[PDB]
C-alpha cells in the first residue's frame, strides 16, 4: 500500500509548541499533534489535494489505552462530507489504532476528538493523534 496521506498539508485547531499539526501526516508514528491547552474539542484536516482513490485510513493514537471520544469523516470534491467512524460515545480504552474502510475517492480527511471518558491509565490525557494514513 501507499499513503496518499504522508506530506499532505494539515489545517485545525491550536497545537501546543513542540507538537504541530504537520506531525498527523509525517510519516513518522511517534510524532504528535498535542491540542494547545488540552483544549476540546480539537480537530485536523487533511488536503489530498482533489479526489483520490482511498482504500482505508489508519488512525494512530501515541499508544493504547486512552478514552477519547472522536469522529473521522471523509469529504470529496463535490461537499459531499459524511462520517465513516463515529466514537463520539465512546467509554472504552481505546486501541492505539483504527483501520477504516472508505473504498472511494476523497479529497478531504477530517478528525475530531470531541471528548474523553473518565478512568482508565491516561485519564488526564490532552487530545493528541500520532498519525493519519490514507491508503491506495
Ligand atoms: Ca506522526
Amino acid at each position: 500500500y501507499v499513503n496518499i496521506a504522508e506530506n499532505k498539508n494539515v489545517s485545525g485547531s491550536n497545537s501546543q509548541s513542540g507538537n504541530p499539526l504537520s506531525n498527523i501526516t509525517d510519516g513518522d508514528l511517534s510524532s504528535l499533534w498535542i491540542s494547545d491547552n488540552g483544549a476540546m474539542p480539537a480537530n485536523a484536516t487533511i488536503d489530498l489535494e482533489g479526489n483520490n482513490f482511498v482504500d482505508f485510513l489508519e488512525l494512530h493514537f501515541e499508544k493504547e489505552g486512552f478514552r477519547f471520544q472522536f469522529k473521522v469523516e471523509v469529504e470529496d470534491e463535490s461537499g459531499n462530507r459524511e462520517t465513516v467512524l463515529d466514537m463520539t460515545s465512546n467509554t472504552e480504552d481505546n486501541k492505539k489504532s483504527y483501520n477504516i474502510p472508505v473504498k472511494k475517492e476523497i479529497s478531504k480527511i477530517h478528525a475530531t476528538i470531541t471528548g474523553k471518558a473518565p478512568g482508565g491509565s491516561f485519564d488526564q490525557a490532552w487530545a493528541a493523534i500520532a498519525e493519519i494514513k490514507a491508503m491506495s
